[PDB]
């Protein structure tokens, strides 16, 4: 992509449920406007008629969601259930957000962009077109991912990662690589947003109807079952009901937590589990909502003695074991939600730095279990369970280390409040990283005191427990998911670059079996 306004022509196909028939029929339905959702929608309306069904509104409703600059203001607004950023806790107890918009989760991330790390593939087992693959990485990439310009704060980390043992330098890249690199971009540098939505755009507009303020809270079945479409409500609370046309399917898009929680309603899951919540079993599938795994998040926040510049991040010091990255934010008297773990937290007077490391993985996980046994709009409940594999935490460590390196580079030396010799020449927001302590129970210590989400939540409705190696899902015919919910490990540090090709590169494989 070059710069240029976030393109909106696909308003003249987008409508409010409201206006939508009581009985639609189509080819394809896809449910959730997403990550995945909005590209596999576009890509399958080349050649069939598409309902694409989600359940926020349009972006235009909200402008700070289409600039960099807007970022913080979406996780501070208050969430009043229309707005672009749900809030939820996990029963963990820690604080995050997931999107409510046209566009998903692109329409409120941080706009980094990888393609996924190249030996994810053969680790999966799918066998993957690897020309496809990247034929369709170039297509997303072309339409919304830029060069990003230097911005001062990011050519500082830059050089402290090179400094502090993260090499080799990798220049500019989109690919996920040991080393220090500057990585893509969905803001553009004249900071625009580009998002998911904008992949509409390459839909057939006589082939798609998006239909937005669509809450789907049913998938409908035959009586050898097969999906065959699905109930939604609009905004002024009447149902109105989809059905696929001969050899068409719906596939569910609905991400991380909207997947399992769908399934789950529309009687697919764990069968002494849905009788419990008197769900008619349509399909005992014991791993419907099992396997959902969080990427913890840990950091700390420098407060330098000059103003530094706002900046999104684009740099990437990437290991084995831990995945860094920083940002750096203006105050704010209005915490961002899911920014810090909960929200007795103190607020920053000044400029910072966020500075933060991603455990891979990870090899904790827990579950996404329903609330509410017939309303979708109900959050479903959802545990990650931190920490609970030692791996995890070892790895912590071993960031958070890296990161006391980091602080100690000469990079970093302009930034400290006190020139002292030690890292406590900092001023810092919120935990310094253990203060003297050299042993391992410390860093422990650190690690599960202050984990955060890393937001990059993943699984429920994983290739090869629910879903074969086509993403469909087993003993159910027409029905397919495609989103985060299929995987239990990230495919890079940045996972929206290989999301966004997912939606695309499946309806590729869906329209190929159509020929
Ligand atoms: C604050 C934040 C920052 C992040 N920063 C980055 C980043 O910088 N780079 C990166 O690569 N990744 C980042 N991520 C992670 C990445 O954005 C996500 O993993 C990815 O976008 C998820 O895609 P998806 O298709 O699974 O879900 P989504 O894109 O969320 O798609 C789900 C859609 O389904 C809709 N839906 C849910 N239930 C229903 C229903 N019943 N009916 C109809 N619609 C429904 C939702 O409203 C949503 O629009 C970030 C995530 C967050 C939350
Ligand atoms: C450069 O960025 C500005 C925002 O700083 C963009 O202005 C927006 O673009 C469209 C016009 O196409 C308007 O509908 C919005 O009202 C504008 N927003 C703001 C905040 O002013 C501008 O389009 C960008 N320029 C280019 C060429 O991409
Ligand atoms: C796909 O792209 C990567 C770069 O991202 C490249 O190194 C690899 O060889 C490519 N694979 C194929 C099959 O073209
Ligand atoms: C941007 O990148 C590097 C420093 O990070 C340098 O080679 C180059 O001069 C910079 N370009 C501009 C236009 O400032
Ligand atoms: C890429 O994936 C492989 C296989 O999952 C993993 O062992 C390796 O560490 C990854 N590389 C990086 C740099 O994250
Ligand atoms: C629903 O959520 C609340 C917390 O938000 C929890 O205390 C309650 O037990 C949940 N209900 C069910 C049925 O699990
Ligand atoms: C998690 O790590 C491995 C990999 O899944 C697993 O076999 C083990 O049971 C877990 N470790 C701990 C400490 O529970």
């Amino acid at each position: 992509a070059n710069t240029s306004a976030h393109d909106f022509s696909y308003l003249k196909f987008v409508y409010n449920a409201t206006d939508t028939s009581s009985e639609g029929s189509y080819d394809y339905i896809v449910i959730g406007g997403g990550t995945s959702g909005c590209p596999l929608a576009a890509t399958l309306s080349e050649k069939y008629k598409v309902l694409l069904l989600e359940r926020g509104t349009i972006a235009t409703e909200y402008p700070n969601t289409l600039t960099a600059d807007g970022f913080a203001y979406n996780l501070q607004q208050q969430d009043d259930g229309k707005t672009p950023v749900e809030r939820f806790v996990s029963e963990d107890g820690i604080d995050n957000v997931r999107a409510r918009i046209l566009g998903g989760t692109t329409i409120i991330n941080a706009g980094v962009y990888a393609r996924a790390n190249i030996s994810f593939y053969s680790q999966t087992g799918i066998e993957w077109d690897l020309d496809l693959v990247n034929k369709t990485y170039e297509w997303v990439e072309d339409a919304i991912v830029v060069k990003p310009n230097n911005q001062s704060w990011q050519s500082v980390i830059g050089e402290g990662f090179l400094e502090a043992g993260i090499l080799p330098d990798n220049g500019f890249s989109l690919d996920h690589e040991a080393g220090t690199r500057l990585t893509g971009s969905t803001f553009d540098n004249n900071g625009t947003r580009h998002a998911a939505d904008e992949l509409l755009n390459k839909g057939d507009p006589n082939n798609l109807l998006v239909a937005v303020q669509a809450s789907v809270e049913k998938i409908l079945f035959s009586s050898n079952l097969s999906a065959i479409g699905v109930i939604y409500t609009d905004s002024d609370g009447n149902s109105h009901q989809a059905f696929v046309r001969g050899n068409g399917e719906v596939i569910v898009s609905a991400g991380t937590i909207g997947t399992p929680q769908l399934l789950l309603l529309s009687g697919v899951g764990p069968e002494s589990y849905l009788s419990s919540l008197n769900i008619t079993v349509v399909q005992p599938n014991p791993y419907v909502g099992q396997f959902v795994y969080d990427n913890p998040r840990n950091f700390i926040n420098i407060l330098p003695p000059n103003p530094i510049e706002a900046s999104v991040a684009t740099v990437l010091g990437i290991r084995s074991d831990y995945y860094q990255v920083s940002l750096s934010s203006l105050p704010f008297s209005t915490p961002p939600f899911s920014l810090f773990p909960t929200t007795s937290y103190p607020l920053p007077n000044s400029t910072f730095a966020h500075i933060v490391s991603q455990v891979p993985g990870p090899l904790s996980h827990g579950s996404v279990t329903l609330n509410s046994s017939s309303d979708v709009r109900i959050a479903p409940n959802i545990k990650f369970n931190y920490y609970s594999n030692s791996t995890d935490l070892a790895n912590c460590v071993s960031g958070m280390k890296k990161l006391g390196d980091l602080l100690r580079t000469k990079a970093l030396e302009p930034y400290k409040a006190r020139d002292v010799l030690g890292i406590d020449g900092f001023n810092y927001l919120g935990v310094p990283l253990p203060e003297n302590q050299t042993d391992d129970a410390s860093f422990e210590t650190f690690c599960l005191d202050n984990v955060a989400s890393y937001w990059h939540y993943h699984g429920g409705s994983l290739v090869g427990k629910v879903l074969d190696d086509s993403f469909r899902v087993m003993g159910i015919k027409a029905l397919r998911v495609v989103d985060a919910s299929t995987f239990p490990y990230e495919p890079n540090s940045h996972p929206q670059g290989f999301y966004l090709m997912l939606g695309r590169y499946v309806g590729l494989q869906i329209l190929q079996e159509r020929s």
